[PDB]
């Protein structure tokens, strides 16, 4: 008898490794309302030691930080990509997390986009489907 294994194929470890190495994080579809998912999210990884650079060309500024209003425009480099947005929408932020050179494509609860994630694997990168960074932080590493 077989469980319910992860749709994205990545055992605990790779999840751990991906957690403990890549903290340089794009979060799209970050928000200021204390209510969004991406707010959340966005508050515990920076407790967390992680990068987290908001991106949503609404704001100016979330959390305390710079909001950039795409991924190609923050100055840095960028490891995982973070997706708080709508399916539809992710198509293209998987387009600027490859010519960005991001390693992880991270599709939160309800982001899920077939096509978005055949561009990221088609390039190379990771995608990790149907998680939570904070949950996985909060199992693997808390
Ligand atoms: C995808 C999701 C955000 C859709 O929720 P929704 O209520 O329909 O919200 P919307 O997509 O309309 O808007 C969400 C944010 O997206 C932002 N957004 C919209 N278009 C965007 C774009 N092109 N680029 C970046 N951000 C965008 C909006 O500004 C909005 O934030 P605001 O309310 O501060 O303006 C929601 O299902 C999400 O929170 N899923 C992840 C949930 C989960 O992983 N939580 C973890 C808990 S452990
Ligand atoms: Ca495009
Ligand atoms: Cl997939
Ligand atoms: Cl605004
Ligand atoms: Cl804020």
């Amino acid at each position: 008898m077989e469980e319910t294994r992860p749709i994205d194929g990545l055992t605990d470890e790779d999840i751990r490794e991906i957690l403990t190495r890549y903290k340089k994080i794009a979060l799209v579809g970050a928000s200021p309302k204390p209510e969004r998912d991406a707010n959340i999210v966005m508050k515990y990884l920076l407790e967390h030691g992680y990068d987290v650079y908001p991106v949503n060309p609404k704001y100016e500024e979330v959390l305390g930080r710079k909001c950039y209003p795409s991924v190609l425009d923050i100055p840095d480099k960028i490891e995982v990509v973070d997706l708080f947005v709508k399916p539809k929408l992710t198509m293209e932020y998987v387009e600027q997390a490859i010519k960005k050179g991001a390693k992880v494509v991270w599709f939160q609860y309800n982001t899920y986009n077939r096509e978005a994630s055949k561009k990221a694997d088609e390039a190379g990168l990771i995608i990790v489907a149907n998680r939570c960074m904070m949950r996985e932080h909060e199992r693997l590493l808390g």
